[PDB]
């Protein structure tokens, strides 16, 4: 269950969720996050929490492989990485979240 693997997996994960985020369960940023999506899709997207994760050090390598940061939340939309907690909560103000769900078939 290495960095490849978790690579691996993210990957799999990004394209076959129209909406994911990866995420800690004592995390006041991916809290942010999730109340940007709660917002319009409450209970219609995946969180994968790592904190419990054997190989949650690979996953955040991996993370950071894939998107350039390896912190926590990293959220994923129609396979594009969209940012962290301030960037969702953003394009949740600004009115592009809600467009960029309606695009990827989620709302």
């Amino acid at each position: 269950m290495g960095k490849a693997e978790a690579i691996n997996e993210i990957q799999k994960a990004v394209a076959s969720n129209k909406v994911i985020v990866y995420s800690k369960t004592y995390c006041p940023y991916c809290v942010k996050a999730k109340n940007a999506l709660n917002q319009f899709i409450a209970g219609k997207y995946t969180v994968v929490e790592l904190e419990n994760r054997a190989d949650c050090d690979a996953m955040q390598d991996a993370l950071l492989d894939i998107t350039g940061g390896r912190s926590v939340p990293r959220v994923f939309i129609n396979g594009k990485f969209l940012g962290g907690g301030d960037d969702t909560a953003a394009a949740a103000s600004n009115g592009t979240l809600e467009k960029l769900l309606q695009e990827a078939g989620a709302l």
